[PDB]
Protein backbone atom coordinates (compact mmCIF):
# COMPACT_ATOMS: atom_id res chain seq x y z
CA UNK A 1 0.00 0.00 0.00
CA UNK A 2 3.26 2.05 -0.02
CA UNK A 3 5.71 3.08 -2.45
CA UNK A 4 7.99 0.43 -0.67
CA UNK A 5 5.43 -2.43 -1.06
CA UNK A 6 5.49 -1.49 -4.71
CA UNK A 7 9.28 -1.15 -4.55
CA UNK A 8 9.86 -4.47 -3.69
CA UNK A 9 8.25 -5.94 -6.22
CA UNK A 10 10.54 -4.07 -8.87
CA UNK A 11 13.65 -5.01 -6.70
CA UNK A 12 12.91 -8.62 -7.24
CA UNK A 13 12.08 -8.22 -11.09
CA UNK A 14 15.12 -6.26 -11.71
CA UNK A 15 17.47 -8.82 -9.85
CA UNK A 16 15.27 -12.08 -10.22
CA UNK A 17 17.50 -11.78 -14.01
CA UNK A 18 20.98 -11.89 -12.17
CA UNK A 19 23.20 -14.42 -11.19
CA UNK A 20 24.18 -12.78 -8.05
CA UNK A 21 22.08 -9.99 -6.63
CA UNK A 22 25.36 -8.17 -5.12
CA UNK A 23 29.37 -7.80 -5.27
CA UNK A 24 31.15 -11.36 -5.20
CA UNK A 25 32.51 -14.17 -7.40
CA UNK A 26 32.57 -18.06 -7.24
CA UNK A 27 36.50 -17.08 -6.59
CA UNK A 28 35.71 -15.16 -3.73
CA UNK A 29 33.42 -17.33 -1.82
CA UNK A 30 35.41 -20.45 -2.09
CA UNK A 31 38.39 -18.43 -1.02
CA UNK A 32 36.35 -17.68 2.14
CA UNK A 33 35.32 -21.09 2.20
CA UNK A 34 39.11 -22.32 2.27
CA UNK A 35 39.31 -21.05 5.81
CA UNK A 36 36.82 -22.95 7.09
CA UNK A 37 38.19 -26.36 8.68
CA UNK A 38 35.40 -27.85 10.55
CA UNK A 39 33.48 -29.10 8.40
CA UNK A 40 32.09 -32.61 7.43
CA UNK A 41 29.10 -34.15 5.68
CA UNK A 42 27.41 -33.90 9.27
CA UNK A 43 27.47 -30.14 9.32
CA UNK A 44 24.34 -27.64 8.76
CA UNK A 45 25.08 -24.50 7.26
CA UNK A 46 23.00 -21.88 6.65
CA UNK A 47 22.76 -18.80 4.09
CA UNK A 48 21.06 -15.84 5.33
CA UNK A 49 19.91 -12.67 3.20
CA UNK A 50 20.71 -15.89 0.26
CA UNK A 51 19.33 -13.81 -2.69
CA UNK A 52 18.41 -16.30 -5.73
CA UNK A 53 21.73 -18.32 -4.23
CA UNK A 54 24.39 -17.66 -7.01
CA UNK A 55 26.98 -18.18 -3.61
CA UNK A 56 24.97 -20.80 -2.14
CA UNK A 57 25.10 -22.99 -5.33
CA UNK A 58 28.66 -22.48 -5.45
CA UNK A 59 28.69 -23.15 -1.45
CA UNK A 60 27.07 -26.24 -2.31
CA UNK A 61 29.15 -27.56 -5.03
CA UNK A 62 32.40 -27.57 -2.47
CA UNK A 63 30.77 -28.47 0.70
CA UNK A 64 29.06 -32.24 1.67
CA UNK A 65 26.81 -30.93 4.22
CA UNK A 66 23.15 -29.43 4.25
CA UNK A 67 22.37 -25.89 3.17
CA UNK A 68 19.65 -23.81 4.15
CA UNK A 69 19.11 -20.45 2.01
CA UNK A 70 17.15 -18.04 4.07
CA UNK A 71 16.01 -14.95 2.46
CA UNK A 72 13.20 -12.75 3.03
CA UNK A 73 11.95 -12.24 -0.80
CA UNK A 74 9.74 -15.07 -1.70
CA UNK A 75 10.34 -14.54 -5.54
CA UNK A 76 14.36 -14.94 -4.49
CA UNK A 77 13.65 -17.85 -2.90
CA UNK A 78 11.26 -19.56 -5.52
CA UNK A 79 14.36 -19.14 -7.96
CA UNK A 80 16.83 -20.65 -5.17
CA UNK A 81 14.27 -23.65 -5.36
CA UNK A 82 14.08 -24.12 -8.65
CA UNK A 83 17.68 -23.37 -9.28
CA UNK A 84 18.74 -26.29 -6.70
CA UNK A 85 16.13 -28.24 -8.79
CA UNK A 86 17.77 -27.64 -11.96
CA UNK A 87 20.78 -28.90 -10.58
CA UNK A 88 19.37 -32.02 -8.74
CA UNK A 89 20.52 -30.69 -5.41
CA UNK A 90 18.08 -30.42 -2.95
CA UNK A 91 18.46 -33.38 -1.30
CA UNK A 92 20.70 -31.22 0.50
CA UNK A 93 20.09 -27.69 -0.73
CA UNK A 94 16.76 -25.71 0.40
CA UNK A 95 15.62 -22.19 0.45
CA UNK A 96 13.25 -20.71 2.75
CA UNK A 97 11.41 -17.44 3.30
CA UNK A 98 12.60 -15.91 6.92
CA UNK A 99 13.91 -12.43 8.54
CA UNK A 100 17.09 -12.36 9.60
CA UNK A 101 16.17 -10.27 12.57
CA UNK A 102 14.02 -13.72 13.31
CA UNK A 103 16.05 -16.60 12.82
CA UNK A 104 14.14 -19.72 12.54
CA UNK A 105 17.23 -22.37 13.92
CA UNK A 106 17.77 -23.47 17.63
CA UNK A 107 20.18 -22.87 19.42
CA UNK A 108 23.61 -24.41 18.80
CA UNK A 109 22.15 -26.12 15.29
CA UNK A 110 24.57 -24.78 12.91
CA UNK A 111 27.98 -25.42 11.88
CA UNK A 112 28.54 -22.27 9.37
CA UNK A 113 26.53 -19.14 9.05
CA UNK A 114 27.50 -17.77 5.28
CA UNK A 115 25.93 -13.78 4.38
CA UNK A 116 27.01 -12.54 1.27
CA UNK A 117 25.92 -8.21 1.06
CA UNK A 118 23.28 -8.88 3.04
CA UNK A 119 23.92 -7.93 6.74
CA UNK A 120 23.86 -4.95 6.44
CA UNK A 121 19.91 -5.31 6.53
CA UNK A 122 20.18 -5.72 10.16
CA UNK A 123 23.78 -4.13 10.55
CA UNK A 124 26.99 -5.75 11.11
CA UNK A 125 27.13 -5.69 14.89
CA UNK A 126 23.70 -6.28 15.16
CA UNK A 127 23.88 -9.49 13.29
CA UNK A 128 27.61 -10.56 14.94
CA UNK A 129 25.83 -10.83 17.90
CA UNK A 130 22.05 -11.96 17.66
CA UNK A 131 23.36 -14.66 15.05
CA UNK A 132 25.85 -16.09 17.77
CA UNK A 133 23.54 -18.18 19.67
CA UNK A 134 22.38 -20.04 17.08
CA UNK A 135 26.00 -21.21 16.02
CA UNK A 136 27.99 -24.22 17.71
CA UNK A 137 30.47 -23.82 19.89
CA UNK A 138 33.39 -23.51 17.30
CA UNK A 139 31.30 -22.86 14.75
CA UNK A 140 31.91 -19.92 12.23
CA UNK A 141 30.71 -17.15 10.85
CA UNK A 142 31.25 -15.99 6.88
CA UNK A 143 30.16 -12.61 6.46
CA UNK A 144 30.95 -9.91 3.94
CA UNK A 145 30.66 -6.45 4.60
CA UNK A 146 30.35 -2.87 3.52
CA UNK A 147 34.09 -0.94 4.70
CA UNK A 148 35.52 2.15 4.33
CA UNK A 149 39.26 2.20 2.88
CA UNK A 150 40.26 5.60 4.57
CA UNK A 151 39.71 7.36 7.81
CA UNK A 152 38.99 10.69 5.68
CA UNK A 153 37.00 10.61 2.33
CA UNK A 154 34.77 13.36 0.18
CA UNK A 155 31.94 14.75 1.63
CA UNK A 156 29.81 13.26 -1.89
CA UNK A 157 30.97 9.52 -0.54
CA UNK A 158 30.31 10.27 2.89
CA UNK A 159 27.01 11.52 2.63
CA UNK A 160 25.53 8.87 -0.21
CA UNK A 161 26.80 6.00 3.03
CA UNK A 162 25.47 8.16 5.76
CA UNK A 163 22.19 7.87 3.75
CA UNK A 164 22.15 4.42 2.59
CA UNK A 165 24.15 2.33 5.43
CA UNK A 166 25.30 4.34 8.05
CA UNK A 167 26.96 1.56 9.68
CA UNK A 168 29.39 1.47 7.30
CA UNK A 169 33.26 1.30 8.91
CA UNK A 170 36.87 0.86 8.83
CA UNK A 171 38.54 -2.87 8.79
CA UNK A 172 40.26 -2.12 11.77
CA UNK A 173 37.44 -0.90 13.53
CA UNK A 174 35.12 -4.23 12.12
CA UNK A 175 37.81 -7.02 13.10
CA UNK A 176 37.55 -5.16 16.45
CA UNK A 177 33.60 -5.89 16.36
CA UNK A 178 34.13 -9.24 15.58
CA UNK A 179 36.61 -9.86 18.35
CA UNK A 180 34.32 -8.02 20.82
CA UNK A 181 31.35 -10.37 19.96
CA UNK A 182 33.10 -12.89 20.94
CA UNK A 183 34.44 -14.57 18.01
CA UNK A 184 38.23 -15.10 16.69
CA UNK A 185 38.65 -13.16 13.87
CA UNK A 186 40.54 -16.26 11.32
CA UNK A 187 40.61 -14.57 8.03
CA UNK A 188 39.81 -11.12 6.82
CA UNK A 189 40.13 -9.98 3.50
CA UNK A 190 39.30 -7.63 0.72
CA UNK A 191 37.23 -8.25 -2.30
CA UNK A 192 39.00 -7.19 -5.59
CA UNK A 193 37.22 -4.71 -7.70
CA UNK A 194 36.29 -7.46 -10.37
CA UNK A 195 33.70 -8.62 -8.09
CA UNK A 196 31.50 -5.06 -8.36
CA UNK A 197 32.24 -4.37 -12.33
CA UNK A 198 32.97 -7.78 -13.91
CA UNK A 199 30.49 -10.07 -11.46
CA UNK A 200 27.99 -7.28 -10.34
CA UNK A 201 27.60 -4.40 -12.69
CA UNK A 202 28.22 -5.30 -15.91
CA UNK A 203 25.55 -8.40 -15.56
CA UNK A 204 23.61 -5.12 -14.28
CA UNK A 205 22.86 -3.38 -17.57
CA UNK A 206 21.88 -6.33 -19.32
CA UNK A 207 19.11 -6.88 -16.42
CA UNK A 208 18.51 -3.10 -16.17
CA UNK A 209 17.93 -3.58 -19.79
CA UNK A 210 15.05 -6.22 -19.75
CA UNK A 211 13.91 -4.44 -16.48
CA UNK A 212 13.24 -0.85 -18.38
CA UNK A 213 11.23 -2.33 -21.36
CA UNK A 214 9.41 -4.70 -18.93
CA UNK A 215 8.25 -1.36 -17.04
CA UNK A 216 8.53 1.14 -19.44
CA UNK A 217 6.91 4.58 -18.79
CA UNK A 218 6.56 3.39 -14.92
CA UNK A 219 7.40 6.45 -12.59
CA UNK A 220 8.76 4.44 -9.67
CA UNK A 221 10.36 2.11 -11.99
CA UNK A 222 12.28 4.51 -13.93
CA UNK A 223 13.31 6.30 -10.17
CA UNK A 224 14.52 3.27 -9.26
CA UNK A 225 16.62 2.67 -12.34
CA UNK A 226 18.14 6.10 -11.81
CA UNK A 227 19.33 5.10 -8.74
CA UNK A 228 21.04 1.86 -9.37
CA UNK A 229 22.87 4.02 -11.81
CA UNK A 230 23.85 6.20 -9.36
CA UNK A 231 25.03 3.30 -7.49
CA UNK A 232 27.53 2.62 -10.16
CA UNK A 233 28.74 6.19 -11.25
CA UNK A 234 29.73 6.43 -7.66
CA UNK A 235 31.79 2.87 -7.40
CA UNK A 236 33.56 4.55 -10.03
CA UNK A 237 34.18 7.43 -9.15
CA UNK A 238 35.33 6.65 -5.67
CA UNK A 239 36.56 3.11 -5.44
CA UNK A 240 39.38 3.71 -3.83
CA UNK A 241 37.90 4.88 -0.71
CA UNK A 242 35.44 1.59 -0.58
CA UNK A 243 34.53 -1.52 -1.09
CA UNK A 244 33.28 -5.43 0.15
CA UNK A 245 35.38 -7.13 3.16
CA UNK A 246 34.74 -10.94 3.76
CA UNK A 247 34.89 -11.55 7.27
CA UNK A 248 35.59 -15.41 8.90
CA UNK A 249 35.01 -16.11 12.38
CA UNK A 250 35.32 -18.87 14.60
CA UNK A 251 32.59 -18.78 17.65
CA UNK A 252 34.99 -18.89 20.83
CA UNK A 253 34.32 -19.03 24.47
CA UNK A 254 37.99 -17.55 25.44
CA UNK A 255 36.07 -14.66 23.84
CA UNK A 256 32.60 -14.56 25.70
C1 LIG B 1 22.55 -7.23 -2.16
S1 LIG B 1 21.58 -8.75 -1.83
C2 LIG B 1 22.75 -10.19 -2.02
C3 LIG B 1 22.06 -11.45 -2.23
C4 LIG B 1 23.18 -12.59 -2.11
N1 LIG B 1 23.58 -12.90 -0.77
C5 LIG B 1 24.40 -12.27 -3.00
O1 LIG B 1 25.45 -12.15 -2.40
O2 LIG B 1 24.05 -12.27 -4.17
C6 LIG B 1 20.73 -8.72 -0.17
C7 LIG B 1 19.78 -9.87 0.10
O3 LIG B 1 19.24 -9.71 1.41
C8 LIG B 1 17.85 -9.93 1.43
N2 LIG B 1 17.23 -9.33 2.64
C9 LIG B 1 16.98 -7.96 3.03
N3 LIG B 1 16.47 -7.83 4.23
C10 LIG B 1 16.35 -9.11 4.76
C11 LIG B 1 15.86 -9.59 6.01
N4 LIG B 1 15.40 -8.82 7.02
N5 LIG B 1 15.88 -10.95 6.22
C12 LIG B 1 16.35 -11.75 5.22
N6 LIG B 1 16.83 -11.42 3.99
C13 LIG B 1 16.81 -10.05 3.80
C14 LIG B 1 17.40 -9.30 0.06
O4 LIG B 1 16.13 -9.81 -0.23
C15 LIG B 1 18.56 -9.82 -0.86
O5 LIG B 1 18.34 -11.09 -1.40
Amino acid sequence: KTIHDFELNLICDFFSNMERQGPGSPEVTLKALSFIDNLTEKSLIADIGCGTGGQTMVLAGHVTGQVTGLDFLSGFIDIFNRNARQSGLQNRVTGIVGSMDDLPFRNEELDLIWSEGAIYNIGFERGLNEWRKYLKKGGYLAVSECSWFTDERPAEINDFWMDAYPEIDTIPNQVAKIHKAGYLPVATFILPENCWTDHYFTPKVAAQKIFLTKYAGNKIAEEFSMLQSIEEELYHKYKEYYGYTFFIAKKIRLLE
